[PDB]
């Protein structure tokens, strides 16, 4: 995969998941309100806390940390992609051609309803990032031997890394151990990914996805020692299937390390 990954072209990603239709916000049945929706209530539980957070496979988004980033006041993010760092950098740092993540900023601090300004969650976000570490789920130690990152995190998030390098549900299950081991015990483990996609494109890379189902994801996650909290499943409409992929469903799963 490392090798298809090679042409992955953050730019066309994200143009093909993350803007209109599929990042259309404003329609509260597309898959953007649904996400941020999930993600906002799972962190308003309380029940997610700590001190460090690590984003795994972060890749150019940063919609996943919006909710999780008032909760954790040290903050990793991750990819095995330069690429793909250098974009996140782009936000991160304000500078030129960085994707404008405004509208999803704003969505969650409508969803929230904690009467926060859009700018202040951005600057919240950016001020907890302390840094974005290369990171490879296939090895044994993901981020590898003295990584500034601290680690064992209270929690980690990622979303549609492992199934989208993972050439196999055992190679899933790996990749879910490895990052695992990166996770205190007692820590929570916020995983969102595709359903019985087989592959979608990024620019002039064309991947190749595992297609996994809700039942398969929930078992690896069993196996993986963690105790499923939450588990839902969001089925792509007809309006949202594109030509970029045939993903059939998005599932987010929240588990905690028993
Ligand atoms: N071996 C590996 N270990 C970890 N991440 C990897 C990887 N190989 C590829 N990736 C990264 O996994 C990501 C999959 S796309 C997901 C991006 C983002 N998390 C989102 O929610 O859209 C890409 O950023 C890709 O560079
Ligand atoms: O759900 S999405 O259609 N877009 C989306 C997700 C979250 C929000 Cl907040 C908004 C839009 C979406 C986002 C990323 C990927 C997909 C679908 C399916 N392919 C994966 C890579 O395998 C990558």
């Amino acid at each position: 995969v490392a090798s298809a990954y090679q042409r992955f072209e953050p730019r066309a990603y994200l143009r093909n998941n993350y803007a209109p239709p599929r990042g259309d916000l404003c329609n509260p049945n597309g898959v953007g309100p649904w996400k941020l929706r999930c993600l906002a209530q799972t962190f308003a539980t309380g029940e997610v806390s700590g001190r460090t957070l690590i984003d795994i496979g972060s890749g150019p988004t940063v919609y996943q940390l919006l909710s999780a980033c008032s909760h954790f006041e040290d903050i990793t993010m991750t990819d095995f992609l330069e690429v793909n760092r250098q974009e996140l950098g782009r936000w991160l740092q304000e500078e030129p051609g960085a994707f404008n993540w405004s509208m999803y900023s704003q969505h969650a601090c409508l969803i929230e309803g904690k009467g926060e300004c859009w700018q202040d969650k951005e600057r919240q976000l950016r001020a907890r990032v302390k840094r974005v570490l290369p990171i490879d789920v296939h090895q044994p130690q993901p981020l590898g031997a003295g990584s500034p990152a601290p680690l064992p995190a209270d929690a980690l998030v990622s979303a549609f890394c492992l199934e989208a390098v993972s050439p196999d549900l055992a190679s899933f299950q790996r990749a879910l151990d490895h990052i695992t081991t990166l996770l205190r015990p007692g820590g929570h483990l916020l995983l969102i990914g595709a359903l019985e996609e087989s592959w979608y494109l990024a620019g002039e890379a064309r991947l190749t996805v595992v297609p996994v189902s809700e039942e398969e994801v929930r078992e690896a996650l069993v196996r993986s020692g963690y105790k499923v909290r939450d588990l839902r499943t969001y089925i792509m409409p007809a309006h949202l299937q594109t030509g970029v992929d045939d993903v059939k469903g998005v599932f987010f799963a929240w588990a905690q390390k028993v």
